[PDB]
């Protein structure tokens, strides 16, 4: 009496039971991965979980497995559940599909940032979420562990209820949500320094220089995703709004400046150049698109204040082209921009 889609997904209904344990009362979301669906708990009383039911294919469970270890290596290294990454509280083999149950949270950043119109986060959420991100990934760095899927959908808010707001310049409602709290979340892709390194990681929107041109990467890569993310969370669109690496490269150059010389003697992807420069058609669709819509970094910025100039800074730091170079997340978090956090904030008690 357990049955699958055409692809792995199991069928599933509101009310249905798993593991004698687990009622599903809500769907949450779909991925790549599989299903996510609301859960009652009945044998911690009713408490509510998320849980995440993975597709009954290879590929996927394998990804499953590997999450769960994360997870495990995680909360033996953070028992006091200090450094913001979600709560895994039960994971099991249902049928084929690896199923783990998480804390409830609310809705994820990019969701929110959906229902609000892609209307931005004010700076200060900017920052308490910038800083958040930078405290979770710092100690996944220092446990050689590299996240590598890292973007505005695998981040949470604790609780997205909200206070509407009505802006007068712009003539129109604004969420606001109330509490800026968030975990970080889905580690299917996460990656340990002694693990085999594939060449392509990320999705393309978050994904960094050093992967596209397959100079290799580890934990750099995760700071360059979080700039995007910053940039995301700050403008409400997409830094690099692309579906190919060459448009992604000119994108890149015409957002950051030029690529670096001694990346581009080093990578084997040298169709991408000739003379050392950025080869491109300018006609095409991506061309025309690129030229119409990509400008210098500094041209984004919305106001003149410190606190912008700051978050800029950090962001060109968080993107700089070569790995070796950029920010690191342990520096990151003694930048000026943190200076406005407020103490509680600072310190993680909302
Ligand atoms: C559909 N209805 C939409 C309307 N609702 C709501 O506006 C509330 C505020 C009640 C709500 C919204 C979203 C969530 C949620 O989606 N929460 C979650 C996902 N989620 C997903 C992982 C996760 C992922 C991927 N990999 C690993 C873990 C972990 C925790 C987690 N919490 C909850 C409440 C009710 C629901």
């Amino acid at each position: 009496s357990v049955e699958d889609d055409k692809e792995g997904h199991l069928v599933c209904r509101i009310g249905d039971w798993l593991q004698e344990r687990y009622e599903i009362v809500g769907n949450l979301g779909e991925g790549t991965f599989g299903k996510v669906v609301e859960c009652l708990d009945h044998a911690r009383g009713k408490s509510q979980v998320a849980l995440k039911i993975i597709r009954n294919v290879g590929k996927y469970r394998e990804a499953a497995r590997l999450e769960i270890n994360v997870l495990k290596k995680i909360k033996e290294k953070d028992k006091e559940n200090k450094f913001l990454c979600v709560l895994m509280s039960d994971w099991f083999n249902f049928h084929g599909h690896m199923c783990i149950a998480f804390e409830l949270l609310g809705k994820n950043t990019f969701e929110f940032l959906k229902e609000n119109n892609f209307q931005p986060y004010p700076l200060p959420h900017v920052r308490h979420m910038a800083y958040q991100l930078c405290h979770a990934l710092r100690f996944l760095h220092e446990n050689q562990l590299t996240h590598t899927d890292l973007k505005p959908e695998n981040i949470l808010f604790v609780n997205s209820e909200f206070e509407t707001l009505y802006n007068e310049h712009k003539s129109c409602e604004e969420k606001s949500v109330k509490n800026t709290s968030i975990r970080v979340a889905d580690f299917g892709s996460a990656t340990f320094d002694h693990e085999h390194h594939t060449t392509i990681v990320a999705t393309r929107h978050y994904r960094p220089p050093e992967v596209i041109l397959e100079l290799g990467w580890a934990q750099p890569c995760d700071v360059w995703s979080i700039g995007c993310i910053l940039f995301e969370y700050y403008r409400g669109f997409t830094l690099f709004q692309t579906h190919e690496n060459r448009e992604h490269l000119v994108m890149m150059e015409k957002i950051l400046g030029p690529i670096p010389s001694h990346m581009i003697h080093r990578t084997r992807k040298q169709k991408y150049f000739y003379k050392g420069g950025l080869v491109w058609d300018e006609n095409s669709s991506d061309g025309r698109y690129v030229k119409e819509n990509c400008k210098p970094l500094k041209s984004y910025m919305l106001q003149d204040s410190l606190e912008h100039v700051q978050l800029f800074d950090l962001m060109r730091r968080m993107l700089e082209f070569d790995p070796a170079q950029r920010i690191t997340l342990a520096e990151a978090l003694l930048h000026p921009f943190f200076a406005g956090l407020t103490p509680e904030e600072r310190s993680f008690h909302t």
